[PDB]
């Protein structure tokens, strides 16, 4: 009730999912007998949202009002640390064999990779491309992990490292602070870029230079080429998996990619 | 490095001294029960690290800039930071348990740190919406939030004295409010609401601690703690003879006050 | 590259290239070639100088993106401004020699003492004079091109310079001497800080005051005067000057 | 006149010279009579760099007196201070004309190096290594000692080199009692309490509240980290020592004086 309140007002806020389709997209080929593979994994993505919209303050959500903005902070983050309890002993019910150590640490293994992002955003230390890519693998595409896993024991992995990268890649791609792929690869000039970063930590003008030196640099055409790579890759993935040739990959095929 | 920025925040928190009361009483339980000291070792680290947990949450949620030695965690790492490692030790937590110190029986584990997190949301709910505690209710708010992990610690040991865990940490509790009940004894009565609101300025204070010293509110809860003390000692005796060796550790403890 | 990168960051913007001009019209006369350390030296000397005038009246935009004040942050844009004006001085030592250099130096002393009467008068509440204006121009604006001629006729024409000179940094006011021609008592009063009412009262003030027609008046009157100047000194070497009698560009 | 103005007020103020003391100590050695030239055009360079230091930094109070900037303002400090040092360039132009003076010029451009790594790393959050700052140390400091021994030996470089970086260290040492000091990188690099201090500094730079200083003061003050200080200071001494004498080739009682002066 209380406790429990502000998940279920996330609960009400549109869905729009995309892990869903996943689940049934690896059902298709795995005739695995589901839900409650999808109920436990998406309570543990409720409950990551609840966080992080705390975390990074943000008085919308998708044009409502943010969870820490109507129920507190202190009342957010506690339903948050329950809700993942909940969900860990919802999958113990199910997972006897393969022991839940396995799902241990897949949920550990995501915590480390938050921690980062949110360390490299405090301290000001910019990440690379190899860094930046080991923490968008571990805080992204270890949910679709616990997903895959969960489903092959009840009957790929680098199906899912591929599409996990590419969804949070999506996530900066169209949003345009966070860092983002295509500000890493900018950083002709650079030191320019760092100390407009390090003085708007402690300014629209300086807003309308960023901004402009993107377009400078065209990095988001950086962006687009990188994803094109990924989705040949994981097009090739897709077809090695040839048991069944009658997945028509629906989730590529989503419209705004 | 990757460890590192994720229990930052733990290990200052485990740095700090404490008064190691739970030890205390997991070893003074263990003398009833002939645990072996491998297990032993086991259920204490495992209870501690619950334990510091909660306290870098409760310094999140209710703002308590001053603490012991250092200052808090919220105000030396950011209050993005403190939370997730607080959520990580948790699970690293339960984990622990089912490792080793739990085989078969680790839904109960999950069912004991449930019910800790539903007082929690109680008690924070009260004091955002501003309802007065009822002076009976919360008997059992302060039963889940700090009996719970009494209770956690005696459930391992067991398996590896119910009414004991519960009132002990009963006690334990209600004496912090009177080393630093006593504020909803009193509730002369409907003028102390009306003032409690409007201010929740400098006399309303003083007529609150005026009304203090008239009622005597402090030294009925003063007597509180007394009493609780010996409602203890019941159970070490009950248990004391019950027990082929009457294990006299938890007598030593109760002199607590 | 951190020393060298507001002064960078301010090259990147395309100038307005008027030094090169004038460089490139005076070595049509004289046939010495050198002129590109010249147009560099000199170069390097006006960015500095840009660098260190933006930080002083608190310049929030130069041109477009913002200017090194709000970027690098007051420290270091001032450090690399006065980096580069010692960096200026030794690449003049390599191809200039002794005692050249030292004039060379004696402009670049005069030339930062004509802009700490500015800033004096602007700090401090003072009321300049027409001749204490002047001095002021030929000082700040008038001994750089000094510099650049000085340069180029070692390796007459310096009353070319002064004249010139005064004519660019009063052509680029215009685009706002008004103020300093001035009723001038009641005007004296709120020019000392003492709202909007008073913004708009010196607005007519000057407006029915017509010192804009005051401003161009001084503009034509000097231009046609130097306009005789370049002609003589254009016969002296029997030169028919088809570079620099292009004056109108700063019309 | 007025572009004179706030170089005189820092000129007039008096303090504890010792690159004063050491032109003539080191003259003992060379016996070269312009010192007159040397002393004071290193003494208008080092006053110049004073002006635009206390305006970089935002010092409130020089030793007592108000800042140069809090009385003239920003802008004519840092106009008087560039022209100084145009001066002070011209004074060793009279000297020596014919060459060598590449030498000085190079000297004041490494100087400007330096208070940039300085500047940035401070702007920044750019933590430093034991490396990093002695380089940088020497290439600040050190080199005004470095130029003026240049000039009197025209008319031992390890000696002043290395004498530049004793003395910084126990500025920063007294400094103490944002910027870095050198027990700010030792206790960095060290395991405990290494994510503690770079978190809390980041915190800072919006300022560091009460409990937090007393925090940075209290973990200074048990790692022995002010001890480390002396650990360096001290030795550095002994082989400084060694040196002094290894080059002479006549006695020099003065050196010495000055060496116990320091420490």
């Amino acid at each position: 009730a209380v406790l429990e309140a502000p998940y279920d007002y996330i609960a009400s806020m549109p869905s729009k999912g995309v892990r869903d389709q996943f689940i049934d997209a690896l059902n298709d080929w795995l005739r695995v007998p589901v839900g409650k593979i999808k109920d436990a994994v998406r309570v543990l993505h409720n409950s990551s949202l609840l966080l992080d919209d705390f975390q990074d303050n943000s008085p919308l959500r998708r044009g409502k009002p943010s969870t820490h903005n109507i129920f507190g902070s202190a009342q957010t983050v506690n339903t948050a640390t329950y809700s993942i309890i909940k969900a860990i002993g919802q999958i113990m019910e199910f997972s006897a064999g393969e022991s839940v150590q396995e799902v241990m640490n897949s949920i550990m293994i995501l915590f480390q990779g938050q921690a980062m992002d949110l360390f490299w955003t405090y301290n000001g230390h910019v990440p690379s491309e190899e860094e930046y890519y080991r923490m968008i693998d571990q805080k992204t595409g270890q949910l679709f992990s616990i997903a895959t896993s969960l489903l092959l024991n009840a009957a790929l992995h680098r199906l899912t490292r591929l599409l996990g990268r590419c969804f949070q890649i999506r996530d900066d791609y169209q949003n345009l602070g966070k860092w983002s792929l295509a500000l890493i690869h900018m950083i002709r000039s650079h030191m320019a870029l760092l100390n407009v970063l390090s003085t708007g930590r402690k300014t629209l003008e300086q807003k309308q230079f960023v901004l402009d030196i993107i377009e400078e640099e065209k990095s988001l055409d950086y962006t687009r080429s990188v994803m094109m790579d990924l989705h040949v890759q994981l097009r090739a993935e897709i077809g090695r998996i040839e048991i069944l040739l009658d997945s028509p990959n629906p989730a590529m095929r989503l419209l705004l990619e």
